DNA sequence: CCGACGGCGCATAGC
DNA sequence: GCTCATGCGC
DNA sequence: GTCGG
């Protein structure tokens, strides 16, 4: 369905749900409003009364009178007091930097600081990563080409080879699963010598020879698991630089790779319905292993699992390649 | 009525 | 010094 | 805020 359709309503649902988390540190009102944003996205109709919107599942009585007040109006009497209040949006915007979350943003505009400008010119009373959410707060929000990806996904495929030929490792997230473009790059890491049941620096040999390569250009956090960082194409001679790109790895035992592929892959809603249809089968899916329940529904030992097709085989599922995992 | 709503790795008050 | 709750991103 | 026990 096109933005034509309820775009007005799927906008300020969203608006609604960013105050709430952002403002109000009320997550799960933060979720429902996002939760019925989609559910009415995914609506081919265009809404014509809150009752009728009322209908779909996560849009309950308050939404609908949101709605109602929306259609006979075009505003939101409640968006625009707040989008005009200066604590409110300043707190809202200060949070797009990675690194400020809620409770950050609201002690700087507690403090006179509101914008980017105060940010740069208060950088002894931001940390590490905050200040690299600052310096790259234009770069992060950009979206990134599916031709840059492969690009991307060449360099880091082939130096992880370098480190040690019998690493695996694979970009997962949407990806993986064909999309046009995407937010930042998700790269899942295993190596035959890390199990559950098994050294301390094949994370950082990694990151370390990605960082020689000049293509990891800054860290967010590193620890044994996972890493969050910075990274960025090079740049085509005498062409316009790369915009600075998200990246995080996380290295997951070998038997529990798979199942970690799996799941960041997605889709979520995929996800959702998967684990939903393997409980009906007596077992139970998440990030890490695939487990039997017994009668009484006590989990067993996690199942040997050599495939994502294993999972699948599992729950008696087709296998199913990941373009065709949108649900 | 009233609780659940995902849960975890890493960076950053209190003893 | 250390442990660990809170913040944060995902 | 919405859902459901
Ligand atoms: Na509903
Ligand atoms: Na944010
Ligand atoms: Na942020
Ligand atoms: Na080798």
């Amino acid at each position: 369905p096109q933005e034509t359709l309820n775009g007005g309503i799927t906008d300020m649902l969203t608006e609604l749900a960013n105050f709430e988390k952002n403002v109000s540190q009320a997550i799960h009102k933060y979720n429902a409003y996002r939760k019925a944003a989609s559910v009415i996205a995914k609506y081919p109709h265009k809404i014509k009364s809150g009752a009728e919107a009322k209908k779909l599942p996560g849009v309950g009585t308050k939404i609908a009178e949101k709605i109602d007040e929306f259609l006979a109006t075009g505003k939101l009497r409640k968006l625009e007091k707040i989008r005009q209040d200066d604590t409110s949006s300043s707190i809202n915007f200060l949070t797009r930097v990675s690194g400020i979350g809620p409770s950050a943003a609201r002690k700087f505009v507690d403090e006179g600081i509101k914008t980017l400008e105060d940010l740069r010119k208060n950088e002894d009373k931001l940390n590490h990563h905050q200040r690299i959410g600052l310096k790259y707060f234009g770069d992060f929000e950009k979206r990134i080409p599916r031709e840059e990806m492969l690009q991307m996904q060449d360099i880091v495929l082939n130096e992880v080879k370098k480190v040690d030929s019998e690493y695996i490792a694979t970009v997962c997230g949407s990806f993986r699963r064909g999309a046009e473009s995407s937010g930042d790059m998700d790269v899942l890491l295993t190596h035959p010598s890390f199990t559950s049941e098994s050294q301390p620096k094949l994370l950082h040999q990694v990151v370390e020879q990605l960082q020689k390569v000049h293509f990891i250009t800054d860290t967010l956090s590193k620890g044994e698991t996972k890493f969050m960082g910075v990274c960025q194409l090079p740049s085509k001679n005498d062409e316009k630089e790369y915009p600075h790109r998200r990246i995080d790895i996380r290295l997951i035992p070998k038997d529990q790779y798979y199942c970690g592929v799996l799941y960041f892959t997605g889709s979520d809603i995929f996800n959702k319905n998967m684990r939903a249809h393997a409980l009906e089968k007596g077992f139970t899916i998440n990030e890490y292993t695939i487990r039997p329940l017994g009668v009484t529904g006590v989990a067993g030992e996690p199942l040997p699992v050599d495939s994502e097709k294993d999972i699948f085989d599992y729950i008696q599922w087709k296998y199913r390649e990941p373009k065709d995992r949108s649900e």
